[PDB]
């Protein structure tokens, strides 16, 4: 289909079109990307992702068309620790994408350690909300919580300072305009605090024509819950 | 998802979210539901159906919601004969639905011979465009070409006289309003010739909460191509 869209105002446990990977599972009408104990408390060493089952037609070689897509979603992180980790990410990858071996912790369940920074070894575009930046383990991160745009590497091609607010929902709008090739990210907290980051990227050179969209999150030694509360997505092929 | 929509202005051969059953396949950016030979002519004894991969949330028992859906599509029928058979049908059925054994010909690939008219043995709502009505083989049909609304039976609960035009595309709009429970069908040829048929049906008592939508076509001894040219679909769960 040239156009596809779906909306999850909430996530009832009765799901049919979501591909759950790792520890990801539905709880309290929300997606708990990372594992939590019987008390709903976050635990260490956990990775989880969800993908919408239907493949998205990102671009079409034959018609020279590229998709105009928008992904609106909200999530919240919670942790009794002063340094909750590791972060959540909205990502776009090949349809057969699975959790890479050893992709936990700072790699957000998106990259394998050996090629995490090899842009030629990956095919993924992701908007990460990174809360752990310990300069000894996450050597690639700026020294502070941030929102980053990842293109075939865990080393964001771009980051903007971000504030982590325990238990507060962040509303995020990620849009891609094929005309300008601008990938825009706008995130806001309920008090009006706003964060914006944009990047020009030709998705045609990074991802295959058909892809799957979803979220990923992980916790290494430090942990926190990564709760996806809602998600709406829409894409439509346009001439360029 | 509470809401889902997809649109196929045409049907390129590189499909990822379509379940093809029987003889259905893509040809010339269109879906040929029934089998055709090398030179593109319709053949006898052929059944074919397609279903969108993503399951549709037709209704939700917990929230007492029923989806409002709209299915817009166009098709054309071509046949060297002028007794082309048997017709095409838009249908909604449980997710695991498959072509019933012996559902060819007048059964449109939707029902099994032994239960074709047993309403309690089926789970399917279809909008058929029936071109073959020989009373000896299709004993359940009115004696003329017709558009029918099928609810768990090949014997339409409601029909309207229809005109088969060889090679001409029929534009169809199928809508279900959960508020009034009316399933409305509007079909028009490019020249404005219009056909309407509607029926009140509580989809909750007929279909499970999650379903799959698609098309089915078949030709018995009489044949014709059943060419699905375009299809857009959208459903949104609503409170009433
Ligand atoms: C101390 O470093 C680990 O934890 C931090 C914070 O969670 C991560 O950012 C970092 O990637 C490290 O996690 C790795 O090591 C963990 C312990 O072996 C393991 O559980 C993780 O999956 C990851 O490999
Ligand atoms: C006896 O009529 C056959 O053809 C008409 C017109 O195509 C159908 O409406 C009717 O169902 C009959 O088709 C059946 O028999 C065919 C030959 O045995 C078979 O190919 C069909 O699948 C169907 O069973
Ligand atoms: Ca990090
Ligand atoms: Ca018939
Ligand atoms: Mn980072
Ligand atoms: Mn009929």
């Amino acid at each position: 289909q040239d156009s596809l869209s779906f909306g999850f105002p909430t996530f009832p446990s009765d799901q049919k079109n979501l591909i759950f990977q790792g520890d990801a599972q539905i709880k309290n009408n929300a997606v708990q990307l990372t594992k939590t104990d019987s008390n709903g408390n976050p635990v260490a060493s956990t990775v989880g992702r969800i993908l919408f089952s239907a493949q998205v037609h990102l671009w079409e070689k034959s018609s020279s068309r590229v998709a105009n897509f928008q992904s609106q979603f909200s999530f919240s992180l919670k942790s009794p620790l002063s340094n909750g980790a590791d972060g959540i990410a909205f990502f776009i990858a090949p349809p057969d994408t699975t959790i890479p071996s050893g992709s936990g912790g700072g790699l957000l369940g998106l990259f394998a350690p050996g090629t995490a920074q090899n842009t030629s070894a990956n095919q993924v575009i992701a908007v990460e909300f990174d809360t752990f930046y310990a300069q000894d383990s996450n050597t690639w991160d700026p020294n502070y919580p941030h929102i980053g745009i990842d293109v075939n590497s865990i080393r964001s091609v771009k980051t903007v300072k971000w504030d982590r607010r325990d238990g507060q929902s962040l509303n995020v709008l990620v849009t891609f305009n094929p005309s300008t090739r601008n990938l825009d990210v706008v995130a806001t907290y309920s008090d009006g605090t706003r964060y914006e980051v944009s990047y020009e990227v030709d998705v045609r050179s990074v991802l295959p024509e058909w892809v799957r969209v979803g979220f990923s999150a992980a916790s290494g030694e430090q942990y926190q819950t990564h709760t996806l509360e809602s998600w709406s997505f829409t894409s439509t092929l346009l001439y360029t």
